[PDB]
């Protein structure tokens, strides 16, 4: 005779702009904030940087629910086995969670709705992870998703502004009922990275949580001139003391920051700065790139692979395990490439143009290894790893989809020199080259043997030689891509 609701967290790890949380609290007697954790996830993939980022995001929710008289419940096990138990135990009448469009999510969410229907539980799945209803944009475009960014911008302009961010939850929330067995604090607490099974500590400098996301949002909007005149291709990839972009991707991935709140703050600045940048280079355009890849990926089968993907090109990539290990272990011999790969495993985040260099080097630029193999490396270490975004950009850099200018090959020796001629980005993440003069910091093998010894870095003993000559490798990759683009017909 009362409303007992469950707000199930998967993504959307936040309290602001959470329509699923608001519906769960309205006229609610008891609310159960639940996150389902599988304690056998490492026993099957995931770096300690991203998994601890998720754990720090749950601790942020825990302090937020406790300040409002509630408590976050971290249930162990699988959703299909735990929810039918807590439905009858807690007397649940309504289940609410943010809508997700990932392939594993749809199969998972379909089974839970079945279990909730057999238990008489109402299911409310509002859309708040993306800007718009991605299925509505497909219907408004005649039934198919746009394939070009120019056509996608014309579509979202006809639809209009995204929905406004939902209001904040009340200051006090209905707490979970007391003395419930499955709600015992000893078995529902937030674990640490040592308990889950990781043996190495995290090395990233980015802390998870809604509070840190909101702090990074305000820090970016403290200069409205910088937000308005933001142009993505003009940012600095070598900037590490202060990254050239917002670095809000790990918070938008886990849902620690609402994309609609991000978009709402952008329009406030744009209406006071009439000369603000326009898509696709604007800051608003970057959210559209996220929205554009989500719209195509959710409606494209096998979007994360090559075979069976209707939008990906069937290129005869090489199966070279030696080039993959050198690229994965950051021992390619090119300091600009090895520094970005060291930043991948240390911070779990790199600048967009920095990810352009290593993705072009592995695929259509030098090694000609499949973008699927490098995507497996990024998904392991990137703390902002997004299923649809990591794929469409790996297909962009490999010239398999969306992008088609394979004659444009980044140079692993000159690309980084234009931003950082002294190699400050290289000496930080590759301290073995910290005494190397700037004349040979990007090409250490060209330095004389007297200079290599005087800097404590002899090429071939302390730092590896380049695995390939870029001129020989790039000209070979470009010609093979041309033959690939001629067999497409
Ligand atoms: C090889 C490769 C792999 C990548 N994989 C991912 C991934 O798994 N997850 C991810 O979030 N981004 C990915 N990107 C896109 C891009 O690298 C990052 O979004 C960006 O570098 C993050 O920095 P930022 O948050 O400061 O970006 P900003 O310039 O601040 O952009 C703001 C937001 O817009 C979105 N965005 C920006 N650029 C892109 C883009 N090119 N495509 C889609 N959305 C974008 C992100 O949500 C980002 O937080 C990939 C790109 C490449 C080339
Ligand atoms: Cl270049």
């Amino acid at each position: 005779g009362v409303k007992n609701s469950i707000i199930w967290f998967r993504k959307g790890l936040r309290l602001h702009d959470n329509p699923a949380l608001l519906e769960a609290c309205k006229d609610a007697k008891h609310v159960y904030p639940v996150f389902v954790l599988d304690p056998h996830f490492l026993q099957q993939k995931v770096s300690v940087n991203r998994y601890n980022f998720l754990l720090e995001s749950l601790e942020d929710l825990q302090r937020s629910f406790q300040a409002r008289g509630s408590r976050l419940l971290v249930l162990r096990g699988k959703p299909e086995e735990v929810f039918p138990r807590v439905f009858r135990e807690w007397g649940v009448t309504q289940l609410c969670f943010e809508h997700d469009t990932e392939p594993y999510a749809k199969v998972r969410d379909a089974a839970v709705r079945r279990l909730a229907a057999e238990a008489g539980v109402e299911v409310v799945t509002p859309i708040s992870h993306t800007l718009y209803d991605t299925d509505m944009l497909v219907a408004r475009n005649g039934g198919a998703a746009p394939l070009t960014m120019q056509s996608f911008t014309k579509l979202v302009d006809r639809v209009g502004d995204p929905p406004a961010p939902a209001p904040d939850p009340p200051a006090a929330m209905p707490p979970p009922a007391e003395d419930m067995p499955s709600a015992a604090p000893a078995a529902t607490g937030v674990p640490t990275w040592q308990e889950v099974g990781f043996k190495e500590p995290p090395l990233t400098v980015f802390k998870g949580g809604e509070t840190e996301a909101l702090a990074r949002l305000e820090a970016a909007f403290q200069d409205p001139k910088w937000v308005a005149g933001f142009q993505k291709p003009d940012t600095d990839p070598s900037a590490w003391e202060k990254p050239a972009t917002t670095v809000l991707s790990p918070y938008l991935k886990f849902g620690c920051l609402s994309a609609r709140l991000f978009h709402a703050r952008l329009l406030e600045v744009y209406r006071r700065h009439p000369a603000h940048s326009q898509p696709p280079v604007s800051l608003r355009g970057q959210l559209l790139w996220r929205e554009f890849f989500y719209t195509v990926g959710s409606t494209t089968p096998n979007f994360h692979r090559m075979a069976g993907n209707p939008v990906c090109k069937q290129i005869d990539w090489d199966d070279n395990p030696e080039f993959l290990a050198a690229w994965r272990e950051a021992r390619t011999g090119f300091p600009w490439i090895d520094a970005i790969m060291t930043q991948l495993v240390t911070w779990g985040w790199m600048h967009h143009l920095a990810r352009h260099s290593v993705a072009c080097f592995l695929t259509r630029g030098d090694l000609y290894v499949s973008w699927e193999r490098g995507m497996e490396v990024f998904e392991e270490h990137l703390i902002d790893q997004d299923h649809y975004l990591n794929a469409a950009n790996w297909m962009w850099l490999s010239a398999s989809a969306f992008f088609s200018q394979y004659f444009r090959v980044y140079s692993p020796v000159v690309f980084g020199k234009k931003y950082d001629p002294e190699g400050r980005f290289i000496r930080k993440f590759l301290p073995v080259l910290k005494d190397m003069p700037a004349k040979y910091i990007y090409e250490p093998w060209t330095a004389p043997l007297e200079v290599q010894r005087k800097a404590g870095c002899v090429v071939g003993r302390d730092y590896p030689a380049p695995i390939v000559d870029h001129a020989v490798a790039s000209k070979a990759c470009i010609a093979r891509m041309a033959a690939a683009y001629r067999r497409s017909k």
